């Protein structure tokens, strides 16, 4: 059941420069996806997604954790915090720092929450927990970002994310409450319009977390569909390139999920 209708894959990511890494699953009948699956790719931030789950997963354990208020210093407000720079004289609680993170991919928000779970090792330790033995981070925002050529640091693979996005939005990762929590900030999600989204009929439920390196033509999406009629999908597009003055591309990304979703035989656009 992988890879039962070909996609030429193959084909757009010449045209793009670069490489593609696609993982998408048919939750009804378990049949996938798959190209260059296996391949390390940079997280980018798409690791604020999986952030926000693992403070999600905390707060079982805390009661009252999200309602926490944080404060933070003008040293925290990383370049790209469009939310954390808003509230800067007033702090804001860890749930409104989590939806920043996975909403608007907010970088002091990260970094405040990434430090909550005891840092890189902490949230690599969470994602171990559930099963993941491929994701891994390293480093904090924004020196993660480096997106080097054969460096592992700071990656995950297209399949080792779409497998514990299924576990975390869909799957029992996460105790109900704190799943649909964060099916609806993955909903919510601001910045990622062009890409799996742009191949999503309007009439669909869609949540999605997108990262952008912003070097090495270095970006992604994933995402859990839920087509009407039918069980949801689940996938991730990962991008890079080999030049690090290469450019990024939303529409490729959109361009492979259509190609996901034609392969797994879900009538779409």
């Amino acid at each position: 059941l992988t890879n039962l209708v070909a996609e030429p894959f193959a084909k757009l990511e010449q045209d793009f420069g670069g490489s593609i890494g696609v993982y998408a699953m048919d939750t009804g009948s378990g049949a996938t996806v798959s190209y260059r699956a296996e391949e390390r790719f940079p997280l980018c931030s798409s690791f604020k997604g999986f952030l926000a789950a693992a403070v999600l997963a905390r707060s079982q354990q805390q009661a009252g954790l999200l309602d926490t208020p944080i404060r933070y210093g003008k040293n925290a407000l990383v370049p790209w915090s469009p939310i954390s720079e808003k509230y800067l004289t007033t702090g804001m609680t860890v749930a409104e720092l989590s939806a920043a993170a996975v909403q608007y991919s907010d970088n002091a928000a990260a970094n405040l929450l990434l430090k909550e779970l005891g840092g890189p090792a902490g949230l690599t330790a969470f994602m171990r927990s559930i099963g993941d033995t491929t994701f891994r981070l390293d480093r904090w925002e924004l020196e993660l970002a480096s997106a080097i050529p054969g460096d592992a640091r700071d990656t995950s693979s297209p399949r080792a994310v779409t497998e514990s996005l299924q576990k975390l939005t869909l799957g029992s990762a996460l105790a109900a409450p704190q799943r649909q929590q964060f099916v609806d900030w993955l909903k919510g999600n601001t910045t990622g319009n062009h890409r799996i989204r742009a191949a999503v009929p309007a009439d669909w439920a869609v949540g999605d977390k997108t990262g952008t390196c912003g070097v090495y033509g270095t970006a992604n999406d994933y995402a859990v569909v839920w087509p009407t009629g039918r069980a949801p999908i689940v996938l991730a597009v990962y991008t890079r390139a080999p030049n690090k003055d290469d450019k990024h591309s939303e529409a490729v990304i959109a361009a492979a999920a259509r190609l996901a979703l034609e392969g797994l035989g879900v009538n779409g656009q």
